[PDB]
């Protein structure tokens, strides 16, 4: 997160680390045994951290359970990165409390200037390299589909949000991949890609979870 | 309180007014030698005013008991107000009457929509500003925990909920801080922070006492 804030200890207890050996990813708790990320995530062998803040000292609220069956989506195309949404699902299932929740699909799609949170252990420059210990956080509006189109012209899909600022500044930077974009209670958008971080007219491009849904309810009772 | 009732006299047993010379903050008597307040309510000289209504004007029914012991949670952070909660012993006994009484301690956590009493000598204004001789009195909701957090983004912990409206109207203000939430008969809530009082969609942000019987327990049987 560039331009973001430093989260309050376990404010977004949705929120999980993907690990292998070190913090590469972001992820989405939205039930006991289910963490939906993205497509680009995906490598074979993931450990799913939960109940984070500071991902390099111990605390006594994480909860480290190692993936079953990483799902990717079949429609997943990476050259424009269009259904960038992945399944991961838990050894067991993880013991849900105050500090290590899940977040609610959306039942609808969110509406341009609605107001979300987006959440991650990525970085916090724009320049060279810089990663936080502590989970940052940004508040940044839904971008009309005409901004998002106009900014990434020939590159947005339907499958695609823009959540942040034309201005720039604020904005998710590389780690924050598969992390959660949360709106009025659910969960709108995944980490995906963008031109750089922070850079003006250039605000991230997010993945549409309210296309999945029926994909996800679908493929988390498959299996 | 902003958007609240005049409190009938005597009718809130347990308010206490947290005294240094003026009324600051506010508190809970949960046994006759312990007030539960809030961490940010700290000071180094406290004098414990029970049994007031008027807290200009001596009355009767006061009893001005100095504090001995201020004693806050450990784990307290006053960037984020996580574990906003404070202990505080009296000199003295305080002598328990039908104006002085006991509150007691949640023997669960409570819903939302359980309703509550918010009560306090704080500001009655969410626009300038208007301090009340008389204790004031506000019926409020629990909020749900995405409602809190979709509130406050990156700011609400296990150890906060949210009391109030939505709506906006009704709420708790400066001055309030330390005072209780008590619903059905048990502390809930004690009065943290908020984004100013009474705003749209900015509900009070209350300390989570069910998460810190146990710690009170504790403490008062230590000291
Ligand atoms: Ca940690
Ligand atoms: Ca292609
Ligand atoms: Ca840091
Ligand atoms: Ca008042
Ligand atoms: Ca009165
Ligand atoms: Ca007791
Ligand atoms: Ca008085
Ligand atoms: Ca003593
Ligand atoms: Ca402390
Ligand atoms: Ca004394
Ligand atoms: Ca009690
Ligand atoms: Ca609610």
């Amino acid at each position: 997160i560039v331009g973001g804030y430093t989260c309050g200890a376990n404010t977004v207890p949705y929120q999980v680390s993907l690990n292998s050996g070190y913090h590469f990813c972001g992820g989405s708790l939205i039930n006991s045994q289910w963490v939906v990320s993205a497509a680009h995530c995906y490598k074979s062998g993931i450990q799913v951290r939960l109940g984070e803040d500071n991902i390099n000292v111990v605390e006594g609220n994480e909860q480290f359970i190692s993936a079953s069956k990483s799902i990717v989506h079949p429609s997943y195309n990476s050259n424009t990165l269009n259904n960038d949404i992945m399944l991961i699902k838990l050894k067991s299932a993880a013991s849900l409390n105050s500090r290590v929740a899940s977040i609610s699909l959306p039942t609808s799609c969110a509406s341009a200037g609605t107001q979300c949170l987006i959440s991650g252990w990525g970085n916090t420059k724009s320049s060279g390299t810089s990663y936080p210990d502590v989970l940052k956080c940004l508040k940044a509006p839904i971008l009309s589909d005409s901004s998002c189109k106009s900014a990434y012209p020939g590159q947005i899909t339907s499958n695609m949000f823009c959540a942040g600022y034309l201005e720039g500044g604020k904005d998710s930077c590389q780690g924050d991949s598969g992390g959660p974009v949360v709106c009025s209670g659910k969960l709108q958008g995944i980490v995906s890609w963008g031109s750089g971080c922070a850079q003006k007219n250039k605000p991230g491009v997010y993945t549409k979870v309210c296309n999945y849904v029926s994909w996800i309810k679908q493929t988390i009772a498959s299996n």
